[PDB]
């Protein structure tokens, strides 16, 4: 058990990384957007 | 003890997925007003 | 680990909570953006 959960959260950082990478990719977009 | 730690695990994944998704909508609005 | 995974998984819920509040701004500033 404590090496499944283990395992559990590891896959939840790395996925919560990933979407921490896609907000910084949106948020450079807008930023294009906002100046012209 | 055990239990409660799997609940909050499946917990944190369904609200991670959802984030995903609105991401997605997101990034679809973005690409529209880049190019009208 | 018992009380080192929970604080693994308070962590990972603050992560992902600061997220959804950028979310929130984001989708706000979204529909600013379209409405001029
Ligand atoms: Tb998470
Ligand atoms: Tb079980
Ligand atoms: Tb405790
Ligand atoms: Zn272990
Ligand atoms: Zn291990
Ligand atoms: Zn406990």
């Amino acid at each position: 058990e404590w090496e499944a959960i283990e395992k559990k959260i590891a896959a939840n950082e790395s996925k919560d990384q990933a979407i921490e990478k896609k907000i910084q990719a949106i948020e450079k977009k807008i930023e294009a957007i906002e100046h012209g």
